[PDB]
């Protein structure tokens, strides 16, 4: 019954392979349409949606090599969004802090879903716009506390679009799936697999800022066989990568906002061995769907106990707690509260 | 008799050493205050101004190591400027395309000085906002054609604050002054000085991105005595550098928007050997204040015929075309035209 704008990042298509945010914007957008709202989606032109697509460039920016200046396109899109404020009852921003100053200039209310970590720089602008409507994606993300949080709304995935692997592959292997940043601890993953004796199949994006970290600290240990790299996985690849593993290693070293790869692994039937930072304690059910750990050697021990976990319970777990219909109903509750203020 | 906002980039102080845009904004601002206008400067908090300073962070960002997210402070500053839009008769913006969509959300008219080069990427946003008030800083910069160009206002310097050097230093040397980027061609400047056999005395800034370029193509040549660097120079230093040389080399491989170092050299008495790209043909009068060349070896030959040029005429020329009085009077004409529409 409402007019809703969905403002998606433009890096990835609303996504073929890497890209958490645009995946969540997609599932939210399509479900809001099925529920009878009038939705406009602001994303790349290749985006697939039953909503009205407003696009400022025909291709997602990252995997296009003819485009580089991201900020040009963020400004175009912010332009197309807020020059149309009166066409919507609620504006759902997923693009982060650049949307904050526009919001004080139109009268249509705006919901900001926090998709990244709070930093020493970005706390400065968030604190300045502390009264705008925020949704966190985990309780641990909220490191400000000073902001007007409307709710925590946990992320979700389309569980049914992940094949379920009742039993891991043979020959046995461990999976790493994520961007090759020090924040995701893939250096720790090679450690863990070498220590415990089970090969590792890694996968993920390597982008500039991290190219030094890769070339120096990952590249020399991939030598095929025990450490295989694969290199950035699309949906069917990563489903088979995770489902086939006995455990997905998640040795993060940073205040992880949510960690969608954890719920994607459990949906395939594969529990997660994670370092207990950021949102991992909220997502993993220690002893049931994986193990919360505080060191590499905690992780190595957890891998030795994973065979005793029920793989089918890991999938059930994501249906209960991280399903799409829950997330969209919680966002619909946020829109109601915002609109009634 | 006008309330005028000046919105400066935040990378440099409105500038101790490197910084072209922020120097020009400074000169425009201070003079607009003397002519009686009521000016607000939006710049870093260490900026020195007789206008009202509204700052979003106490120090310039490039040489601050506790700041790593320029967009945060940019988005903050655009917020401060346009939320106060009706405190001003006109907003003079120097921060590029990120102000274009804001301009559609306020009634107060905006003037954009274009300080950079058109790219395949930024033409997409300027084209979307072609009816806005643009000032180009050279004629060769105007590569779009479809835009509402109010005027060309060439940049200026405070000629009097530059010591004039009637004779170059003996033994001779050549000068380079600029950021150590491929666009500025300091690799060419080294080549030219080696073929010519006069020593090079360089100076400038290495932002990262140019870091591998400096290490591979510049660093190996500066080790010796014949090339000298003393990196990143303040005003007394750069003046003495330029004034001492027989000629400043300006071997650009870019569509240079303007090129302040050329008028800074000419003011000290030093003519310019320049590659005839971007704004170079408009700023240099070939055969009088320098030479326009098409190649490296062109510059080698032209260095030989530099002593025939009249050093006082180089300073006369900057007073005649690139003085501050000219530039501010021309900018007031632009405010007048914008308000009358
Ligand atoms: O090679 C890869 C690496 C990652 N992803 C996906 O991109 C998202 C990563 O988001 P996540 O929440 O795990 O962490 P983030 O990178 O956003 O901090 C997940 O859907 C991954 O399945 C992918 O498709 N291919
Ligand atoms: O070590 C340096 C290098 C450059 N500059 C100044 O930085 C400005 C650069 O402006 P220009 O148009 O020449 O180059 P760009 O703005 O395109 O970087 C000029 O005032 C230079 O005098 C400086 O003070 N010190």
């Amino acid at each position: 019954h409402m007019r809703i704008a969905q403002v998606a990042p433009l890096w990835e298509r609303v996504p073929p392979a890497y890209g958490g945010v645009e995946l969540v914007v997609s599932l939210l957008t399509e479900e809001l349409v099925k529920r009878g709202h009038e939705v406009t989606l602001f994303a790349s032109g290749d985006s697939m949606t039953q909503a009205k697509l407003v696009s400022t460039y025909p291709h997602a920016i990252r995997l296009d090599p003819n485009v580089q200046e991201y900020a040009v396109y963020e400004a175009l899109q912010l332009g197309e969004v807020f020059s149309r404020a009166n066409e919507f009852d609620v504006i759902h921003s997923h693009v982060g802090y650049t949307a904050l100053p526009y919001t004080s200039l139109v009268k249509t209310p705006v919901v900001h879903t926090l998709h990244g970590r709070f930093t020493a720089d970005n706390e400065r602008i968030f604190s300045q716009y502390r009264n705008q409507n925020y949704v966190s994606i985990s309780h641990s993300q909220r490191q400000l506390r000073e902001l007007n949080y409307i709710a925590t709304v946990y992320n979700a995935i389309a569980v049914e679009t992940h094949h379920f692997y009742p039993q891991p592959s043979d020959p046995p292997y461990l999976a790493f799936l994520g961007r090759l940043s020090p924040e995701k601890g893939p250096h720790h993953a090679i450690e863990i697999a070498k220590r415990v004796g089970i090969p590792l199949r890694m996968a993920g994006k390597v982008d500039r800022v991290d190219r030094d970290y890769f070339k120096e600290l990952i590249e020399p240990h991939i030598d095929g066989e025990f450490i295989q790299f694969i290199g950035e996985a699309d949906h069917p690849t990563k489903n088979a990568l995770l489902g086939g593993a006995i455990a997905m290693l998640f040795p993060i070293t940073w205040q992880e906002p949510f960690g969608l790869v954890m719920i994607e692994s459990m949906a395939a039937g594969t529990p997660v061995v994670a370092i207990a930072k950021g949102a991992a304690p909220e997502v993993i059910e220690h002893g049931k769907t994986g193990f919360l750990c505080h060191s590499v050697e905690d992780c190595v021990a957890a891998v030795a106990q994973v065979p005793q976990l029920d793989r089918m319970a890991c999938r059930d777990y994501v249906w209960q707690r991280f399903s799409v219909e829950r997330m969209v109903s919680e966002y619909e509750a946020v829109y109601d509260t915002v609109l009634a203020n």
